[PDB]
């Protein structure tokens, strides 16, 4: 009846969704990867979270590194492995190779390991077990032959006594073989491999489970970055499109756009405003942080084109007032270069700085910002994850996207994420006898009746001042009209 | 006269398709693949589907496994190998080595193990046998040209016992040599490789069969995917174009529709609404939906871009009514991100909700949402493959397909796919006296006549209200129209 | 004064062509390959033919296969190798390992097999000898200096037993070395090489001449198919641009574009209709197919789009009746998708229909449907294999060519298949006040007086019907024009 293997949860944030509920218990799994994946990281954490979280006590067995490094490396992320030696939870056994040129065998004694690794984990009723590296035995002896052969019997050995084990090899190249003699990946029964790729001048940290025998998993990568707290991974694909909806409304700080808008924004959707520069976006982005303030709701401004200061004095142009709002703790600005981050670190950044501030309402300052230097897929990606988040928190979001283009625009973003907008806004250039005039419309609005004019508008030190129509213009959207009566 | 030679079904979906019939009978196939490609559970559903499908006994032979844990791993796909072993219809043959250091010779008996094999098969009458890894006996001798001979061996005796066998190899590189040695595909007279490739961060399984000795198969890869009821490949190649066709017509949920249609949809087609974001393409396919559920027929809506939440509020402020269709089971919503699966995976999807809930109707909320990250290949036949199946299983298929542009359209879809689809109905923006006015099209319909008239159409909480052409306009295609009377 | 070097035919369809006369006489001609290209299959089906077209016996050396299984496989192909041996002209001289482990020597008698082989070929009188695989023995004594030397002995000894020899060897690597030593290619004289190139997800079969010594040949690579006769190679540069030409006219089914067309088509011609989807360009191929059956002349129409089932509705919903049109052997329907074949054996399935029904005309429903993952260069090619084979046999040939644009095109075809059309006719919409209309114009007609009206036409149950041109229009092929009175 699809008996299921059970598992071990790691509690590697977005680890136990991509493997399906964790490690298969009672089989080794393989962690692969290039010197800097963080390897290290993830069998401490996986043994560090065993021991708090459910009370399983482990051992990590050492080969490059002394007991007294691992716990000093370990202490940066908050944990103090030295406190659980002392209480008999977890144990280290030192099997490295000691600073000497002498030896007595020249291969390695496994049988030796082997029973030093199984006493340790009577006496500590270890449940879980991490190896800092296999691959620190066989350089003694390379051979593919032998190094199927015993690691077989490491693998098999530790079946047998039923505790879970967490291995940990090495690879040269990030797309090359799993491991340096292509033996591991068919030996063991479970595969992860953990990457850091190098593409353009960025890298990017990537997890991917190749196999698990017995058990489903999803597939590919999924990237991860290591934070101050360990390991954590964003696996996109494991969000589900089952966020809520309501009929409730919020103002966006402009008058006469909330009626064009049928009555306000809805507090749970994705606005979407465009435009060529100079048309006004970042103006409706202040007046909608700054209607949240008068409310009495927290905000979030993420600024990507401009820094604190010129927000403050471009803000008070336009009678506005941000230091007042930062003072009652209701405006919070966010100003960073997108290229100041990776971005899967932007998606990181936005996430904690909603869950320490708790807004009602966030803005994006501009996504054409964050995504120079970023394939199409990889943006929309971002998009989904920044939008799909808001929606699951329930958390207003205002999102502004540039045009390259002033005249002549055929669509409304390049981006191809006006699929994932609820209601968007346009700005664009008008020319009028002469002038640059600006013109406002809104665009769609999944749940609501919106108007259809595409209203001229001013920008003065009162912000927005939407009027009429161009009735008597033909051809508007082209940005060159013609007059015809 | 064109003698073919005998064939063993595998009774492995789509396998047997691209096979022209199974394995041939007598004869060794080789299954190549990398790690985590499905070898091994290729060559167990082979001989379980013998043993319960034609009551034909099998022997598996375990190198690197134990029979403890292909039992196990095997139970997760609903079957049950304990169950067949104590019958008497399965045996595991167990030649693994043991988790010893020990070692007699340094090679392998291959006599004892081929005298061995054919005792299982005579005594539990054999017809089919699998080898769990032929090469991990090799690494003991690793010559090219000792691999030849010993594997001739093997494949000799086995020829002269006459059961039917699959063999298990392995390779390090996807598209590298076909096995380790760049022997084996020489020496065995039936090739199968397994592939589990990385593309951008995706994996995609394929199966080819690169020779069959002495008959004919389909080239080139096949996609296929490991799903609870084991492997399922999907040969599109195999498909053919003989769907059935009728005069049956359906109304589209919206009565001037109907009439623009020439008196509804045909009941046996495939229905393109196309058009930018926010032209009211969802509100057509869910008054199609509704349409089903009016006349007691059951719907399944796949959504893409709005979860069940959003598409419930939004069809309530249209003045319909999903939850009550859902509580009556005629309505089924199929909420997930085109992210969240692989191409091949949501059409297994598709199909399997089909075969479930037995629907009138189906439809495809957003295909240029499941095109996001898709080459025009793959997502091309992704299309082929969903309308094509629901022409054969005569499922009238309203599908969904946003413009990138607004303005200007040259084109209906850039997917190229409008050649597939047998009625196509345009939803635009027209700019009228300085508003954003919208008008629908009624632009092919094969088999039957259709209105001509491109009307205006605005949309109420009532849903779709279609009126006149725009009969003093010239230019209404290109959106921005200019007045003549 | 140039004297060529006498040749022996293989009677290889196409291999001939290629080779400028077959293999040289009294020299041995190597044939490499990857596993699985047929080389098995080329080296029977020469000695075959030779065996039954010009009654020349011959003997097969067999390494890696036995007899029996050289016979089995070759019965697949129509022909019985086993009826040539009982004859005494066909000879198969078995030189295996045999299964056993045994060895005596560890190399390999070189002279001996020789010996056996002058035997053989003096016995029964052999003129054509064939090598299962050279390499087999090579495996024995790999350094590239010896396989040198002893291959060299092989062919010496041949040539001055005068039999034509064709020698198997085998390669790792589609695009790397001839030979896996880098030897066997500069030792013969005349080698061949059989690919099997994976692209995409597809595999092509090629064969290319690298050499013959002493004289001339088509060089690159040309493609094959290997079908229930054999191997079957379709070298499009052998093709001769010397098809003949008439006045004799043929209705096109409708009589007024009979008239545009200045008294019907040429039957001696390529017809090119062309169009947006929804135009009626099959309105036109399916009138064209009744017309032959009028007159009581066989006609095949190749369907790609639309399955036999819906092609007789729509040709019902036209006044038409293909089902009468079968009944009478006429009209004969071939339905499949452009996915279920390589672009390569849809030009032998067009060729093979076309050599059984024998046709007066042909219609392919769709060519950018067979455009379908196809680059410019491959597409190309098959409508020139296609359209010159039409000419070659005097059959009338209607293309259809989507366009993928309906408004603002600048071209009339992008395949760039314009230059290969004698006639084309041009469907396009054209907006007029406030409607979709359509409209017909004859582009050109190398061999006649055409019409020049872009005239407006319209479909119902009776088919097409032509009115009047746009005299009172302006920009009638933009598709959007003005009115000037
Ligand atoms: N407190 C921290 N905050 C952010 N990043 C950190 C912190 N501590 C460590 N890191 C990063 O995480 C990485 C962890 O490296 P780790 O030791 O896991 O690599 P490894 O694969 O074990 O190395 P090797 O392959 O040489 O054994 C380090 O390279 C470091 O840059
Ligand atoms: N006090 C003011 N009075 C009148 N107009 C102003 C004032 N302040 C700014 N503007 C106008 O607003 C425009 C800038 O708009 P805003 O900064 O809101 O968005 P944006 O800069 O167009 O967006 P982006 O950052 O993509 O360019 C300027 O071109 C300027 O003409
Ligand atoms: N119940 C299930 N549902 C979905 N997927 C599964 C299920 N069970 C197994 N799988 C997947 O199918 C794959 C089958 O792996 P398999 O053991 O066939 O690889 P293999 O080629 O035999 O491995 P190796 O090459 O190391 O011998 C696993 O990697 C696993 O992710
Ligand atoms: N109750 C309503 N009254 C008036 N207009 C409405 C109402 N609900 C929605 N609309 C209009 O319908 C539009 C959205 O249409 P719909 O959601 O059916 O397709 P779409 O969103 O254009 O497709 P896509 O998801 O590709 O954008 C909005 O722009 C909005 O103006
Ligand atoms: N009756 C048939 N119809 C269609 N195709 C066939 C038929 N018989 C054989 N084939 C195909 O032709 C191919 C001929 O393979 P062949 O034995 O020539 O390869 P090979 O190069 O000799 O193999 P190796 O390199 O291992 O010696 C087969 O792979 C098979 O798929
Ligand atoms: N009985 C009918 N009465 C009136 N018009 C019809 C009838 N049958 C079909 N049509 C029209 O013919 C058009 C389809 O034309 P046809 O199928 O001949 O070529 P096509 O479909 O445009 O070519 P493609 O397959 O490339 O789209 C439809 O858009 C429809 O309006
Ligand atoms: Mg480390
Ligand atoms: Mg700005
Ligand atoms: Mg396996
Ligand atoms: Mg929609
Ligand atoms: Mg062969
Ligand atoms: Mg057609």
């Amino acid at each position: 009846e699809h008996q299921a293997i059970a598992k071990m949860r790691t509690m590697i944030e977005g680890f136990d969704d991509i493997s399906h509920g964790g490690l298969p218990i009672g089989r080794s799994t393989l962690v692969s990867g290039t010197s800097g994946t963080g390897k290290t990281l993830f069998s401490i954490q996986f043994l560090y979270n065993g021991i708090i979280e459910f009370d399983e006590p482990g051992v990590f067995v050492t080969f490059e590194e002394t007991p007294q490094d691992i716990i000093k490396n370990a202490r940066s992320f908050g944990w103090d492995l030295a406190k659980l030696v002392d209480e008999g939870k977890l144990f280290i056994l030192d099997a490295s190779p000691d600073p000497e040129g002498q030896e007595v065998v020249g291969g390695f004694d496994l049988s030796a390991l082997i029973e030093r690794i199984n006493y340790a984990i009577q006496k500590y009723r270890a449940r879980r077990v991490s190896i800092d590296s296999v691959t620190s035995v066989f350089q003694q002896y390379d051979a593919s032959s032998v190094v199927r052969r015993e690691l077989f019997r490491l693998v098999a050995r530790l079946k047998q006594i039923g505790a879970t084990t967490v291995m940990t090899t090495e690879r040269i190249e990030e797309y090359g073989p799993i491991a340096r003699y292509g033996v591991e990946e068919f030996v063991s029964d479970n595969v992860v491999i953990l990457r850091n790729v190098l593409e353009g001048e960025r890298r990017r940290r990537t997890l991917e489970i190749l196999k698990l025998r017995g058990t489903s998993h999803m597939k590919g990568e999924y990237p991860f970055t290591i934070t101050d707290h360990g390991i954590n991974i964003f696996p996109l694909g494991a969000m589900r499109l089952t966020q809520r909806s309501s009929n409730v409304r919020v103002s966006s700080g402009v008058v006469r756009l909330d009626e064009m808008c049928g009555g306000g924004f809805f507090k749970d959707s994705i606005i979407l405003a465009t435009g060529a520069t100079g048309t006004g976006k970042t103006l409706l982005v202040s007046r909608f942080v700054e209607n949240a303030c008068a409310n009495k709701e927290r905000a979030i401004l993420f600024a990507y084109e401009e820094s604190r200061a010129q927000l403050l004095r471009n803000a008070y142009s336009w009678g506005m007032d941000f230091e007042e709002m930062e003072r009652q703790n209701l405006l919070k600005i966010v100003c960073a270069y997108p290229e100041s981050a990776g971005l899967e670190d932007h998606l990181q950044i936005i996430k904690s700085e909603i869950n320490d501030f708790k807004p009602a309402r966030i803005a994006i300052d501009s996504l054409s910002a964050l995504a120079r230097g970023v394939s199409n897929n990889a943006f929309r990606q971002f998009v989904i994850g920044v939008t799909g988040y808001a929606k699951q928190e329930e958390i207003t979001g205002l999102f502004t996207n540039t045009s390259d283009q002033f005249m002549g625009a055929h669509s409304i973003t390049d981006s191809h994420i006006e699929a994932i907008t609820d209601t968007i806004i346009l700005l664009q250039y008008v020319e009028i006898r002469g002038e640059m005039s600006r013109a406002i419309n809104v665009f769609k609005m999944r749940g609501s009746w919106h108007d259809k004019a595409i209203r001229e508008f001013m920008i003065s030190d009162k912000g927005p001042d939407i009027k009429d129509s161009f009735r008597n213009f033909e051809r508007i959207i082209s940005g060159s009209p013609t007059r015809i009566t």
